[PDB]
């Protein structure tokens, strides 16, 4: 059919000191970008969160890893962009909070309400707004929902969970915490029950301990969310072996990976930021985590599966990737942790877009939830807060800040962030939009009602 | 014509408590969008800089002066939106600088090459390049460079002067700092005698100081800098009333606008950030600035006349027009000088826009030279650096933050970010480019060789 373009090399032309040398472009979009616009309707989704993958994080990623005037295959390959405003809401006011967290943008661009900092599929009148996802699944259409966090983490659990409050995981936290949903108070349950209840077909990601917990109320009362997944027809796996013999993923044989008791390790160590440590100390260069062991599925390798199941659904199907630990690592302070997050996120991009050219009617979308507190500094900075310098794939050195908290943990920021899409219907990111039209334009070209 | 639609309304659709009445969107962009795309081939170009005006620093702005779901009606309003690089070049390995001045960026979206920070119109070999204004002129088209700086300040000076060190003001820093460019030594001479010999028809801003120096070789030697610009038939005006009484604005008469000795006044006041100030402070409400005299210009009101005036040219022009202090408030972590800066550009931006669709075959285009130091944070952020809470037109608390130095001075920072355009070929700015494309984008457009 007609094919639209995916940007193939936007990496510099030539000799960065030379004229014409550091270009990105080789001719003319026009024409090309033309050929990008299209209003088919898309068959399937699929959407990449990078948690807290501002354009900062992005450009000390590819700084880092690809050299400045190098190119991300995936991240920087989606032809159509924009920018996003992503504000969450006061509670009481009913204002904006001009700083969301995880869980309130996530509602955000899965129901297409605003809400406050916190919240998990209710908007502030703790009424419940139903999911991109739920919406999809009653089409007929297949549902997909991947993360490198433990799965109960806001950006996953925004998906099929209704909750007054994150952190509602499991039975005894919502009971005390969220007693409106409470399972034994009457209400839907934790967000882990409701994760259960909510069946899409692929679900992978860490956070197996909430599953250690045993429903008090309900038909599975006494036993650990496990058996009940289990029990009700979900195959359980937790390596990259088992995670490969899998070969059907449906409403009858629902998958269920659980990789890590918590969060998936991360890909890179690195010391950790600190105060004048661009100046007191030696320069950075990231290496692999000897921890994360090799059984541990990557998010790629995740993406891949979970595609090559949902693509199964002649109906079509949607699925939600998640590189949470970008923002883990960034409140963390840790540029090798975070830095090597976003690489493992644009490998999986990489896999999704692949899939994206292949079929012809899907719409990939790569964006943040929010902006975070790293900033890309000069290398003699003298700041207040908590640096480091690092040895770039240019052999140049790059200075990382963190410098918006004196709490332990660095903050998240509340600047518009980009949002680039491939595809059918692509065209609705570009220019300024909000965080909800995402939900409105995955609604529309999935042909929801 | 075909008229290319311009933004009208990306504003909240409505209750942003309520579902959908957050969206900036209506309905389908793809159709619309189609109708934006031309290769037709510009008339004109107009480059609007927010000198450091990156995402966070629109935001703030927009957040603070039209409220989170609020929309810019300039800045906001560009269809064609993407991200771009702007790296520098270390002078001594031609590395990489990954936080660029305004010298080396202005160079590289003017003459298409990448240098070191702090050279204007030079490569990293010192070897000149001509600047799309030079390259304007030849073909015969109307020039026009507007700034609120001092003329002498990087980023209205790098499309006319060359030299080393962007501290080569006029005569007498040039002779002990730029040497090779110092007139009696033999070279072209200072930046201010290298804008007077440049001849744009239309030059405004402020630096009125560096014409009061007399140069030391040349035809002039022993008279200033401004009696060699009236002898040589340039129209100076210096206030509101003068600058609306020119009719004429060409070759033979040339207008120089010097509205300042050094920088045009701020047009808000409000109090600096300090150290907990957004905990130990009350919230700040900006407030006009006082000590700005009426007689002063507005960059729209520049922008406007510069226009009209070449808009005479049946060949056409080029009009590069900078807000200028939004980077300036930012190193002086000053969010109501800082903001208000940015809303002074908006208003400019929003001239352009008119004029832009009236005529039809104009190019529009807004960015900024790099990122800066200004970024939102939560009410309760306890920060190392420098903060300051102030009341939005939402009636909500904002609260900014400068910490990326302990230097008095916030500094800029390495973040890829937004650019906008509208009009003829605006489409090369989509997706990932790099700085000096914008160059590249501008002399195809224009048509120039
Ligand atoms: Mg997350
Ligand atoms: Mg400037
Ligand atoms: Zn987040
Ligand atoms: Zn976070
Ligand atoms: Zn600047
Ligand atoms: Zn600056």
């Amino acid at each position: 059919t007609p094919e639209m373009p995916v940007l193939e090399n936007r990496a510099a032309q030539g000799d960065i000191t030379a004229p014409g040398g550091a270009r990105r472009l080789t001719g003319d979009q026009t024409a090309a970008l033309r050929d990008s616009l299209s209003d088919k309707p898309a068959k399937n989704i699929i959407l990449l969160i990078g948690d807290g993958m501002g354009d900062s994080e992005i450009t000390a990623a590819r700084n880092y890893a690809e050299g400045a005037g190098g190119f991300f295959k995936g991240i920087d390959a989606l032809p159509l962009t924009g920018q996003y405003t992503h504000y969450a809401l006061n509670k009481k006011t009913g204002k904006p909070d001009y700083v969301t967290d995880a869980a309130a943008s996530a509602t955000a661009w899965s129901t297409g309400v605003k809400t406050y900092n916190g919240a998990l599929g209710v908007d502030i009148h703790e009424k419940d707004h139903p999911t991109i996802l739920e919406m999809a699944k009653a089409a007929g259409l297949a549902t997909g929902n991947v993360s490198t966090a433990e799965l109960q983490d806001a950006t996953p659990a925004a998906l099929v969970a209704h909750v007054t409050s994150r952190k509602c995981y499991g039975p005894s936290a919502t009971s005390e915490k969220c007693p409106g949903n409470a399972l034994e108070k009457g209400g839907k349950g934790s967000i882990t029950e409701q994760l259960l209840n909510a069946r899409a077909d692929v679900t992978l990601g860490g956070g197996a301990k909430t599953f250690a917990e045993t429903a008090t109320a309900g038909e599975w009362q006494g036993k650990t969310l496990r058996e009940q997944a289990q029990a009700r027809g979900y195959q359980l796996v937790s390596d990259a072996a088992s995670l490969n013999s899998v070969t059907e993923a449906n409403q009858q044989k629902p998958l269920l990976g659980l990789f890590a008791d918590g969060n998936m390790p991360v890909r890179w160590l690195g010391p950790k930021a600190t105060y004048h440590g661009n100046i007191d100390k030696p320069a950075v260069t990231c290496t692999p985590n000897p921890q994360r062991n090799d059984s541990v599925p990557t998010l790629a390798q995740m993406t891949d599966k979970a595609i090559e199941l949902l693509s199964k659904n002649e109906k079509g199907f949607f699925l939600q990737v998640e590189g949470a630990s970008i923002d883990k690592q960034d409140h963390a302070a840790n540029p090798c942790g975070q830095i090597g997050e976003t690489v493992d996120l644009d490998e999986a991009v990489q896999r999704a877009l692949e899939f994206a050219k292949k079929e012809g009617n899907t719409l990939v979308i790569v964006t943040a939830d929010h902006a975070h507190a790293s900033q890309i500094v000069a290398p003699d900075t003298k700041a207040p807060g908590l640096t480091q310098a690092l040895n770039t794939k240019d052999g140049a050195v790059m200075v990382m800040s963190y410098g918006n908290s004196e709490e332990d943990s660095q903050e998240h920021t509340g600047s518009q962030l980009r949002i680039a899409a491939y595809g059918p219907h692509a065209a609705n990111v570009v220019g300024l939009t909000d965080q909800t039209d995402l939900f409105y334009t995955m609604k529309a070209a999935l042909g929801l009602k």
